[PDB]
């Protein structure tokens, strides 16, 4: 038993991390088969980032201007192509450590593991959620650009995130592996509105189920509610509206615990209206929304 | 910027995980050079665990009774030896994925990453602290025994923990890699007192420094205190007494932020006496004590 915010094992991604240098800028790249993927702003100086013309900047670069190093192994760049906000560097060697992989664009509220890297070298791994407003609340210092987010299903790595930017507000923005930003953000050093975020209600509910399974049950009450009644509370407290699709995804957890989804909603309603009264749930003094229903089942079923 | 509970990259440990089966019991082993390390209670049935005579139970086992599988590769066991609470199975093949490694016995209050595994297969990685009472608050289901805890320094893996037991209270106990339990615990299915735990004060202070570095500063006050005055508060709130050794280890963080350690103690004193007033620090509504000063510097310096 016990419930932890758990990242996927990072080894399959570690074998794909490389260092990419273009002129004076060095960040991280992802080496899969004979292609290295990295943020296109590797071609920018610090001053270019105010208003870069990426097409013009890239035209001044040739294959030999990109230095790619996988640990001690230097790779030979034989083609380059910009796809949205990512650069794809064709190299002459297929990465022998390429795992089975897919590129996926995840939905807001889903979770993934981030392998934070600097100079092509992994430093740590953590689990986080894509916020409803398409930011992530990560840990990214200078040089972490090109670090990637991913999920693992058996032997297949689904890459979903590449880190590009820290907003002036301190939250993080990036792209899928086709180079399309999540959210409204652009790869330019300007102030950028993220817009109102909300709490991921279906994830909070999943975590409440995780809590019941592990013996934290004090928040279970004698009340029930309706979807529409609960959603009135959700709107007041800036929670995502709960849909039947969310109720359906919570089905297995409701079955395992014998607690109907709408009963759990009435517990959550009381928690929102009355707070936690100085108590904790699974070691937290706030309502946690970075575990999906799939995360809870995964961790509880091994 | 940003601050996350970050695990070490797990790949070097993933390459060492194997499945160990003895009779009906299957758990995880650690394959380093030509030795596989695992909990000795792999030789027990469910009923043996009430009061096992490990010496007598092991005498009934020969090398061929231990089945060791590294993924699809079956290993040949050519010797076996019990060292305290671990079994050491000599195999005929050196693990070609053996990282540079050491075995270390960590001190209470230090942190490490756990690679949770089932049937020899990694499922996730998380960071935790050794509690002052030598338990850990982990995520360990049936079959996770033999999962290991570790730190990484450059290219060297320092293994510090092997998981053995879930106490009836739901917390976790295990050994160093020489098989010596942390704490008073034994590998027997009986009720076992863990004893009073306390909060790791030097870690809370480190995390407050992490918070200041990242812009959370509301808890900084106009007061200061003394070591002895603060320790009077620490004792009232079941915090570890702060020593000069702790103050010294916080030195670099004090220098970086310009906040004297005893000034930070006065902030923490006010937080203990008055609570957090419905505010949060680094996204937490409680005082976090699972980051060491070294953890904070690591994450803040990349």
């Amino acid at each position: 038993s016990g419930f932890r915010k758990m990242a996927f094992p990072s080894g399959k991604v570690e074998g794909c991390m490389v260092q990419v240098t273009c002129g004076t800028t060095t960040l991280n790249g992802l080496w899969l088969d004979d292609v290295v993927y990295c943020p296109r702003h590797v071609i920018c100086t610090s001053e270019d980032m105010l208003n870069p013309n990426y097409e013009d900047l890239l035209i001044r670069k040739s294959n030999h201007n990109f230095l790619v190093q996988a640990g001690n192994v230097q790779l030979r760049v034989i083609g380059h192509s910009m796809q949205n906000c990512v650069l794809k560097l064709k190299v002459d060697t297929a990465n022998p450590k390429t795992p089975k992989y897919k590129f996926v664009r995840i939905q807001p509220g889903q979770t993934f593991s981030v392998l934070a890297c600097y100079n092509g070298s992994p430093s740590g791994v953590y689990q986080c959620a894509m916020r409803p407003n398409f930011t992530i609340k990560g840990s990214f210092l200078n040089g972490s650009c090109g670090s990637v987010g991913f999920n693992i299903d058996y032997d297949c790595v689904s890459f979903c995130y590449m880190h590009h930017m820290e907003l002036p507000t301190g939250v993080h923005a990036g792209t899928d592996l086709e180079g399309n930003f999540y959210g409204p953000f652009v790869d330019r050093q300007i102030a950028q509105a993220a817009g109102t975020d909300t709490t991921i209600t279906v994830n909070v509910l999943a975590w409440l189920y995780a809590a019941v399974i592990n013996g934290d049950r004090w928040f279970l009450n004698r009340f029930t509610t309706t979807l529409n009644d609960f959603n009135l509370v959700a709107m007041k407290y800036n929670y995502e509206p709960l849909t039947q699709d969310h109720v359906d995804i919570l089905g297995p957890l409701s079955a395992q615990t014998g607690i109907a989804v709408l009963d759990m909603c009435a517990s959550l309603k009381e928690l929102l209206q009355n707070g936690m009264n100085g108590r904790t749930i699974l070691g937290s003094a706030l309502l946690e929304d970075e575990f999906t229903p799939f995360d809870v089942v995964r961790q509880c079923s091994g």
